[PDB]
């Protein structure tokens, strides 16, 4: 079954990878390149994108282990155990030459590992919308003058005792609802029929509790970084952020500018955290644009 | 019923305040004290230390406005409007002395405001473990190189669409049981009947709702507070704070500085949030030697 609907002209797929059933989407032809979703939301994310990149490019979307319709990693949940999946995933299908990648949330956690370690397999790297797990997330503010801050989630979803489980258990829907829309400037694009099909992914049990096994791995991801990021990303890369409610603004940029020697960076006005949804036709006219240089 | 056992020699009764009925337990003879609970809470925080100081005081501790067996506030849950309730209740008791007035956790926000108009009414001030709402609380960390800080409960019991409540019924023992031990540092003081006590009190309806709505006023209580801030404090102050797992340390003393004229401040090691159960005999014999001086 297909808990979304694949665009025209794409299949949905699974390949084993060291153990661990991994479903993706994929079309087109050319060059690869690799999309890779966040939380609360599946390969769907990207499907308004991935047509217009099947033009020029082959496009796999894969679910990260234990979300959507992928299967929870055997090793761990760390950021430098789920790159190795994503990387072998890509490797499969580009086995000769570079792929490009794009990523978004905790697509980024779980990629930034595979990109330092294998830098000649890394063509071209877009990231939106998420910290690299480093320092820096630790002087994010609990409470804002504004209310809710953009990251209180990050201790939510750390606490042991699976509390963040046993309390939306039952509740997926709700939760998702509030979590999409507290971080979207663009609220009116999350209609209820799309959110139904988000809540309905991420409430099967495994999918729920994988979320945030993502972030109770996010202090080990952290700290792997620390060592990993003493190489700087020698290849062109561009960051996008938000620059309404829920965007991280200026902060994507001027991380990404530590950790990589050619990065452009772009803050999308009107735009929260949700930028493929929000605001789909300057964002996919940035990635394409940088993709096909 | 009464919701928690009421020590001999003391009463427990009702009073209107400004068309709300507060519940208070109130015992002894001389001079007043007004101890005055936290989040989590009632009444019953202080059911230790309340015979001893009713050795030399009249002692009452009242529930919070919406919170035991209080009624909600008909104005509303900001630090000044819940502080009129509190002050009108002390001066029924005390209307020709000054009182003293001992608070913990969110006991302090309504009761600041009180205090800094109407210094003549209060001999003495002991404040214990959170911050009086300030611009300082916007420094505290979301996330911690440990796992879940200490205030990120600022946001999740802030949100809207009554997420808090809607994530928590049905499971109001389960998070609070968690949340208690997660800011504790001395668990075991904790039994499962002093936890089912407290988990049944919060878990009517309307106080399930009231606490947080303590949260969605907090940065109102913020704006109100910086004009009151003007106003140093001139009466003798003690802070107290946990230096074990959950305490507030040193932050506890140095705020008070910024406001208080004259001010001595103690850190307890091996104790955390829950100072008048998890580190009741030195936190007694500390509040009882300040207000007999
Ligand atoms: C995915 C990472 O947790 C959600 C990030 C929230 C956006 C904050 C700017
Ligand atoms: C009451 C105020 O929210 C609980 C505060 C605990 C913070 C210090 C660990």
């Amino acid at each position: 079954a297909e808990e979304f609907p694949v665009p025209n002209g794409f299949e949905s797929a699974y390949r084993e990878v060291d153990g661990v059933k991994l479903h993706y989407v994929k079309g087109g032809q050319g060059p690869l390149v690799m999309l890779v979703h966040g939380f609360g939301q599946t390969w769907y994310e990207w499907h308004q994108l991935m047509p217009e990149l099947a033009k020029r490019f082959t496009v796999i979307a894969p679910d990260l282990p234990g979300l959507g319709q992928s299967e929870p990693p055997k090793t761990g949940y760390s950021g430098e155990q789920v790159a190795v999946y994503l990387h072998k995933l890509a490797r499969q299908f580009s086995p000769d030459r570079p792929f490009d990648l794009v990523a978004h949330d905790i697509g980024i956690w779980n990629t930034y590992p595979m990109v330092v370690k294998n830098q000649a397999d890394i063509a071209r790297l877009v990231y939106m919308q998420a910290p690299i797990p480093d320092a820096r997330i630790y002087r994010f503010p609990a409470f804002t003058a504004q209310g809710e801050s953009l990251v209180w989630h990050f201790s939510f979803f750390a606490a042991d005792d699976r509390l963040a489980e046993t309390l939306i258990a039952g509740k997926e829907r709700f939760f998702l609802e509030h979590f999409i829309k507290s971080h979207a400037s663009n609220t009116e694009v999350f209609s209820e029929r799309l959110l139904d099909l988000y809540a309905r992914s991420y409430a099967k049990p495994h999918s729920l509790n994988a979320s945030f096994e993502y972030y109770r791995a996010l202090n080990e991801s952290v700290r792997q970084n620390a060592e990993l990021a003493k190489t700087r990303l020698q290849m062109p890369t561009m960051t996008l952020a938000g620059g309404g409610h829920g965007g991280m603004g200026t902060f994507q940029l001027e991380q990404m500018k530590a950790y990589a020697e050619d990065v452009e960076g772009h803050v999308l006005p009107g735009c929260g955290h949700w930028l493929p949804e929000e605001c789909a036709a300057p964002m996919n006219r940035l990635v394409i644009d940088f993709l096909s240089r």
